[PDB]
């Protein structure tokens, strides 16, 4: 019945005897001891000259007496303050080549310094503010920032952070969770949260413990003072070679929890980052203290940001539905809704569409969401979804909500919007031998971290939506290395084949080997397609593809526009050309008699005919190998990328090439479907509808070289267009496409690695950049933040 012995206690005690681990409190079973042992508070946690070899009282939180490193308890400060070494803050950054441990360390451990709400800007403050922080800053390896995941709340980030999933994978998908299967709900408060069947993928302390490697505990009851969770870990550090943990998690419920009083900017914060920061001091201090500070891999980071939103910033949903009892409305920086057992999915996000001039909310189904957020898959997600403005929140009613008393809101900060918005990026810094010295490096999401701590500790990462040796960059030394896809299936390179007279494919018009083609067009080697199916690559002057004999249209289109390059029209006489392709089967070509019999479906073009170099060349633009099912709303999207927003990247890029396609993507998993899941065809035919279009957007990002003769890193946007019949999501869609379709491009902007998975295709196989570089580029994301 007795914490004696045990404080903190790695291996917990199961049910009924009493525990010392760092989470009874949170189960009220701590022993009764608990709070007198292990939670001692006496004279605070630092020495202080007139403490310098005191006779020792047991009460004290730490101790500065003379056999205080024997039993284990000196203060942080012991050796400075008593025994005349420095603060490591106040040492010079000096390289850690090699990892400098004890023997019996058969790797350097890694310590998670976790902060919640630590948005990115705060690093800003500097050394006056937070002097332990910004040394790890400088003197170790770190990025501008962090990009969380969606939504930018704690539950959902702090699980991805330790297993490397995206939330629709590992489960956690909201602070708050409705579950059909269990018929439960999941609440930060109350203890349902610890149950097991909510958590999923697998964490950080469970891939350490299958490998044979110990986890510290990296929950901390509440009550648990920050000062003694560090007093903790260190003195774990200390235990036998048999016992001692190589992985450990500090974390912290600042700055979040000021953030939400004071709002983000607020001059209280600067407090609460001075405590963090003394906080990070205690515990470089320490590990200097059991000389540790050469052995150690220190990783800082945040969960999310926090932005400024005031009570007075709700939008309302009865002001805009009637019979708002009916519905159930996860409220915010993020709206949920699902009904309460009239209800009416459609008639709902219809009456919320694009209703008010300043409207602050967007209503989706979760499956038109951008696929950048990766919100969708998992049935905890509501199918409504309400994407909220920075700076806002959502309710359902008025009384729903509450201010004080006195009239001011409860808040003044808050997060959980879009992961894209620049005030929720949060904080990445690793210090120790395993990172670089006084490197900067790109920022990056944070979903890639579970490999890099996976590698810091030698273990094999379990399946995950990091990309494995994106973030090699980060290290001096890599455990991994990443190796390029073998090639799936091998494309075939048809000639001419057939005749005119073979084709009876309904089309109307009024009437090549490789060469430079090859070398112009596909800028970085053709795309391997990492999937068995059968295509051909088909070549033209102006552009190359890699068509589908399945799907009957390009899987890939690749050409490259310079800046100075022209603009044309689709001629007149060629308004509604579509040609047979020699090369290609009839029976494997499109036709145009689907579209007529199809009335609610079009067709445009990969290759833009706006941009042929030539009256000649143009024709190959309207070749049936080149055409795509488009509804016409999305032609007049697609059209304007295609005529205006191509030739205007490439007057700003100085070039750019280009590699559109289809994505099918019908039970919205961000994985390419197969054919079996392709759920609406052009009526009457087996012409697969694309659920979007990508674009991948390639120069040097030294614009001084054309994007054809680039010699160093290359730049690259790119975007995950959804094939909608309507312009809904646009709410100035009825003005001229100047007004919104570019604003719409954006909000669906993509990495290169979301293609990639959403198409079965691995693209810049042939650079003269290394491989872990490329990697890099195709998991970076361009924000326009
Ligand atoms: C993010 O990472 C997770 C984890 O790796 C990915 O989920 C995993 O996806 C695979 C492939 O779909 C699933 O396994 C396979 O499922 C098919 C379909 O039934 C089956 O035929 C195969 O034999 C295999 O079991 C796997 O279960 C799943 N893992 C988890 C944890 O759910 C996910 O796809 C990634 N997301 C993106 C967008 O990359
Ligand atoms: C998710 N979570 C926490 N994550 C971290 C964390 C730190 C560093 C890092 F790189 C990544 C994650 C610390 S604690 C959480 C918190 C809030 C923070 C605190 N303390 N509170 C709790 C309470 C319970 C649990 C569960 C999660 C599920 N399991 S399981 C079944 O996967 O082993 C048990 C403990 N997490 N948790
Ligand atoms: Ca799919
Ligand atoms: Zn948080
Ligand atoms: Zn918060």
């Amino acid at each position: 019945g007795s914490c004696k012995g045990r404080c903190f206690e790695l291996q917990e005690v199961g049910p009924p005897d009493c525990r010392c681990d760092n989470l009874c409190k949170s189960y009220s079973s701590c022993c009764h001891d608990f709070d007198e042992l292990c939670l001692k508070t006496a004279r605070g946690w630092e020495c202080t000259k007139d403490r310098c070899g005191e006779v020792r009282n047991e009460e004290n939180a730490c101790h500065c007496s003379e056999d205080c490193l024997s039993r284990g308890d000196c203060c942080t400060n012991y050796q400075v303050v008593c025994k005349g070494e420095s603060h490591w803050v106040d040492d010079d950054c000096e390289e850690i080549k090699v990892p400098e441990c004890p023997a019996g360390f058969v790797r350097p451990p890694l310590i998670i310094f976790s902060v919640d709400g630590f948005r990115a800007s705060y690093m800003k403050k500097g050394s006056k503010v937070m002097p332990n922080i910004e040394k790890l800053r400088s003197c170790g390896t770190h990025a501008p920032y962090m990009r969380p995941v969606y939504p930018t709340k704690t539950f959902p980030n702090l699980y991805t952070l330790a297993t490397g999933l995206y939330p629709e994978s590992h489960g956690i998908v909201g602070n708050s969770m409705y579950d059909p299967v269990f018929d439960a709900s999941f609440h930060l408060r109350g203890r349902e949260k610890f149950n097991h069947r909510w958590w999923g993928g697998q964490p950080l302390w469970i891939t350490a413990t299958k490998q044979g490697v110990r986890a510290g505990t990296f929950f901390w009851s509440v009550s648990i003072p920050h000062e003694r969770r560090i007093l903790t870990i260190l003195q774990w550090l200390s235990l036998p070679d048999n016992e001692r943990p190589s992985v450990y998690a500090f974390y912290s419920e600042q700055p979040d929890f000021s953030g939400h009083k004071y709002g983000p900017f607020g001059p209280e914060m600067t407090n609460p980052l001075r405590e963090i920061d003394k906080t990070v001091g205690q515990l470089m201090d320490g590990l200097k203290q059991l000389r540790l500070h050469r052995c150690v891999n220190v990783i800082f980071v945040g969960d999310h940001g926090m932005e400024d939103v005031t009570c007075d910033r709700t939008e309302f949903l009865s002001n805009y539905l009637t019979n708002v009892d009916d519905i159930t409305l996860v409220p915010g920086t993020l709206g949920r809704i699902r009904a309460k057992s009239k209800y009416d999915p459609k008639t709902i996000i219809a009456a919320l569409t694009c209703k008010k001039p300043d409207q602050h909310f967007k209503p989706y189904m979760k499956q038109h969401l951008p696929k950048r957020l990766h919100y969708a898959n998992n049935r905890r997600i509501e199918d409504i979804h309400l994407l909220v403005d920075r700076r806002w929140h959502v309710a359902r009613k008025p009384l729903d909500v509450y201010k004080k008393p006195s009239g001011k809101c409860f808040f003044q900060g808050d997060h959980g919007f879009d992961n894209k918005v620049n005030s929720m990026q949060t904080v990445f810094v690793g210090y120790g031998p395993t990172f670089k010295y006084r490197t900067k490096v790109p920022p990056f999401e944070n979903i890639e971290l579970y490999n890099v701590m996976c590698d810091l500790l030698g273990l094999k990462p379990a399946p995950n939506n990091g990309t494995h040796g994106s973030l090699n960059h980060l290290l001096r030394t890599n455990t991994f290395r990443p190796t390029m896809p073998d090639e799936v299936s091998r494309p075939n390179y048809p000639g001419i084949m057939y005749l005119q007279s073979e084709f009876d494919l309904g089309c109307t018009c009024d009437d090549h080997t490789k060469g430079s083609t090859k070398e112009r067009h596909l800028l970085y080697g053709r795309p391997a397609v990492l999937y068995r199916t059968s295509y051909d690559i088909l070549y033209h002057t102006d552009f190359e593809s890699g068509y589908s004999e399945i799907f009957l249209m390009p899987l890939w289109t690749s050409y490259t526009i310079s800046k100075q390059a022209e603009v044309s029209s689709i001629p007149e006489h060629l308004t509604n050309c579509v040609r047979p392709d020699v090369r290609v089967s009839p029976g494997f070509s499109q036709n145009c008699l689907a579209y007529k019999n199809d009335k609610q479906m079009s067709y445009g073009f990969l290759f833009p005919p706006y941009l042929s170099s030539s009256p000649e060349a143009k024709y190959d633009a309207f070749l049936v190998t080149n055409m795509v099912p488009m509804y016409p709303a999305f032609k007049r999207v697609w059209a304007y990328f295609q005529r205006v927003l191509v030739k205007k990247y490439a007057s700003e890029r100085n070039g750019v090439n280009v590699i559109s396609g289809p994505i099918f993507d019908y039970n919205y998993d961000g994985l390419r479907d197969t054919e079996d899941e392709i759920k609406q065809y052009v009526e009457g035919s087996s012409i697969p509808v694309p659920t979007h279009y990508y674009s991948i957007i390639t120069s040097c990002l030294d614009f001084t070289q054309p994007a054809d003769k680039c010699d160093g890193p290359l730049s690259v946007s790119s975007f995950i267009l959804p094939h909608r019949p309507d312009n809904d999501e646009s709410c100035n869609s009825s003005e001229d496409e100047s007004k919104w379709v570019e604003e719409l491009m954006k909000m669906h902007t993509a990495r290169v690695r979301d293609i990639e998975h959403l198409t079965g295709l691995d693209f810049y196989r042939k650079t003269s950049r290394s491989y872990s570089e490329i990697l890099t580029l195709k998991t970076y994301l361009h924000t326009y933040e």
